[PDB]
């Protein structure tokens, strides 16, 4: 038998860091979990028991803390690049380091109308993600997302026109609610090093921004054929405001709402245009992925 | 044996109702979970097989729908009280019914400043509660809860002059991150029946803000020397601006982020006024639980 | 406004304790997670910041572990009250201690027929746990349970002549699926003190070990009229077998599996005696209540 | 802009079958959850809001009910497969179906003794998965896996010898708890078609049981020298035992238990060769991966 591949390291790292403005008094901050995964020339470890080889996940967790204290964490594209980066020059084995990073909201408060200075609500559940690969020659390799935004919006879906067939029981209808939680994720070009990133650091925010902007305006705007097409439409807009991404994916549930028809009772009319009341249904669900690249 | 006591019905409704305003064309929606629970005359179907004596727990559900099919949702306070009355007026050997309802938020998108008329987000895990339990003879009680708002200071904690024995080893401190989320709930005055809560209406949303409002602002504002003293003056606040309330309880769990000593590495400085990284403990935590009244 | 009640203590406290026999080799280990609530004369630190009177929720973590060091942590009942009535016995102004535990299976693998010595699996998500109420001069109020036994028979399941109206849909059947996630809980008479409970010891594990056998036995071999009518039948045992148990609880839900009609498709049949594939349903659910007790 | 890659479908589809021997009375039950996403000429209902190449993620659900009450559900490398090629043999426009199943334990009880005609019981949240790729032209791809089996020892674990440099604290030891959650995938050699398939069904139930086996003995009689170096030995031998599996895969979470030093407290020894009770710890972890195929 022989090792194929193999990968380690610490994951379900929680991090805070706080920014203190010693001349306004404000302070801001940072949450996230991290995991880091080393590869190199480690197969020794497995298959004879050499130890020596292994830089403990002990160890790498310190390294995750020290980085965090010396450097900063935002936007999380450069702390991701910059704790990658760390591991391959430090171990002379080490060739690739693999680092994903969930950044949890902090959102500030507003108190009274006005922004309040260390006072902060986890307004959503939404997060922001990076995945960076680190690998030794072949420079940096950033793929951004935003996750668990959920959204619903109860008319301007249409769904008419698919395949029927002997396997199909489903009505075609011009008005239906669509409801969905975004998984979207934007592929940088290849960075040459760290270097590179840095030179890039005002458009990680900004294209997250824009994303997140195009997510939501399409979805609400849309008078929708299906998710299939909805989805396509906010992919070719992002790639159309930031050229230095590669390719958009997007991955969506169609979280279903069913009709609830009470005619047996007193004949009440809640279906059709008549549909108030509706049944949301936990499982299963609808799921609808793309990939969208450059012609 | 004897059956001392007994109640059952139907958990995990999940509920969706859409209002639609014809002239402006504006969707509002609302989504729920609800849950019933009956007692009454039903010993015979534990002791003797009895089946005659019971509602289906099917039924329940069919009744739910129906009801928010003829009924205003909102405020859950009064949806609570209609469904609960139902069940103790039509039939015979039901006198009491437990409504628990769970309000989930979908928040009205604004898309280019503007309010969208028909999209909306889930900006947030935080839920608005009710239970009412409507009692054949003895009114209406009502419970109304806010639930799982997360949040987060940085500074202006303090935690100093606890006992001190030998088993304490935590120590005194002037400045410490506080983090929680937030249980509040407050107790309406029995009520005498649906009239009654009928005349109220316009009460509960006005105390969900109010009790939002206050446990933010306290919150944010108060310079807290415990979680107790500060929760202490949330409940007093609410119970002043709201004479209707007899009691306001408040469960808050104390989320602790540690300081993490990395002197033994190159002696960086990140304790006390130093501290820039903390780790977040997922476990234990502190849980600290008040009932506030009337003197 | 004045404090009507208060608890206060450490929620989550995740404790392992291994036993090591020196004469056979055997090792065993016990997991549990912790809960300790305290109350007494502390209404001072909510009203008037004094902090004197708070026994800090880290040194009740502190003396959770220190417990465990030095006392038996089996059977949970005899660990939750010497852990209860250390707080009330070594402070003066404590006045109740309220002690949760949830013990979590770590059940001795075989290996090749035989039992290993230190190996161990969880086999099951199901819980054996504890409250123990400790109150300075009223004794000790134990409630022992089980929860997260998750069972399913494929026949010898009813539900018919229950009572049908105008909001009644539901078909009666004289075979169906039944299945649920037991939570049993059997209070224990009063105790004196920590010397009564000692004297009981040999009676907490033989009960727990009843209470889960009879519970199989009876969902296993009844031919069930209903939810209702199964349970009583297991509570009425449990009362029979152990005089020290003043009431037992069930709670019970009724986790639906539903026929689906494919007759649509080639006429076929999966109805009724012709029934083999199923649907699970998430939600909503059946939720069945008894607390039984003696004559 | 250009779609890159596309596929769709339904996910979360919960299946239960119950299959009754006549002759013996003997019922037993299998439960799952299926998710099935097509790929193929599609690429029209993003771009150009084409449904008609869309088979309905409704009828998809359809489907899966269908095939299961026309086929065996066991194993379900079979199930995958007949799944996969329904929908590939099927839709001309379609050209590969990927379906994954997750089967749920129910384990027959056995009562005094002998073993339930029709009662069930879920002993463990481990899960028995497959992952079929079913591709037009290039045949079968059938990933099996077990996953959720949460094993721990006590003793016989060491972790010493690992590189030390100023990023390490952790201390070499040679008796420690060593606790993983158990993900192991076995990839089979592809397949022709579904003759092949049915040609091999023995082989897919004895490897489970192999694997199974495997995991649990080596993980038991391992004097371990790290995770690294025992999952390897896992590895090996189920590579041994079945000539038509390629890879083995592994994935190990490392879930530390970490000792308590008590000695602050009069003297108390619960180190090193005294440590009795430890404290569990819920994050970070240690995440350690391994591929292992044929030399
Ligand atoms: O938007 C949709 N896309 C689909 O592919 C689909 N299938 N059923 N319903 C659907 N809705
Ligand atoms: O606010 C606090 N209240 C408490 O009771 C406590 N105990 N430890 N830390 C604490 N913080
Ligand atoms: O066992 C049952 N008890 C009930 O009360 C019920 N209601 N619907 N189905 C049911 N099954
Ligand atoms: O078994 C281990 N493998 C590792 O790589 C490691 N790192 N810290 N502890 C460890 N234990
Ligand atoms: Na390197
Ligand atoms: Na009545
Ligand atoms: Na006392
Ligand atoms: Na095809």
């Amino acid at each position: 038998s022989a090792v194929k591949a193999a990968r380690y390291g610490k994951d379900n790292v929680r991090v805070y860091k706080v920014h203190k403005d010693e001349k306004t008094g404000v302070q801001t901050v940072y949450e996230m979990t991290v995991c880091v995964l080393l590869e190199g020339e480690i197969e020794t470890s497995y298959t004879k028991a050499d130890n020596s080889v292994i830089v403990a996940t002990d160890s790498i967790k310190n390294t995750i803390y020290i980085t965090a204290k010396q450097n900063p964490v935002t936007p999380p594209e450069l702390f991701g690049s910059i704790l990658g980066t760390h591991f391959i020059e430090k171990y002379n084995h080490i060739h690739a380091a693999h680092v994903n990073i969930v950044c949890h909201r902090w959102t500030r408060m507003d108190i009274d109308g006005k922004p309040h200075p260390h006072s902060f609500i986890r307004d959503s559940e939404e997060k922001r993600n990076v995945q960076v690969d680190v690998v030794e020659g072949k420079g940096i390799d950033i793929k951004s997302s935003l996750s668990g935004l959920t959204v619903l919006k109860s008319t301007n879906s249409q769904f008419w026109g698919f395949l029927r067939d002997e396997y199909t029981t489903l009505k075609e209808t011009w008005d239906r609610i669509l409801s969905t939680d975004v998984d979207a994720t934007w592929q940088w070009k290849n960075f040459s090093g760290l270097q590179e990133v840095r030179s890039h650091v005002p458009k990680f925010d900004a294209t997250w921004a824009t994303a997140r902007e195009v997510t939501l305006k399409t979805f609400a705007e849309d008078n929708s054929a299906s998710v299939q097409a909805t989805m396509y439409k906010m992919a070719e807009q992002i790639l159309a405001r930031q050229q230095l991404i590669e390719t958009v994916e997007y991955s969506l549930p169609n979280k279903h709402y069913f009709e609830i028809d009470l005619s047996w009772h007193k004949g009440l009319q809640n279906t059709g245009k008549n549909a108030e009341v509706f049944a949301p249904q936990s499982d299963p669900n609808g799921l609808i992925k793309c990939t969208v690249g450059r012609s």
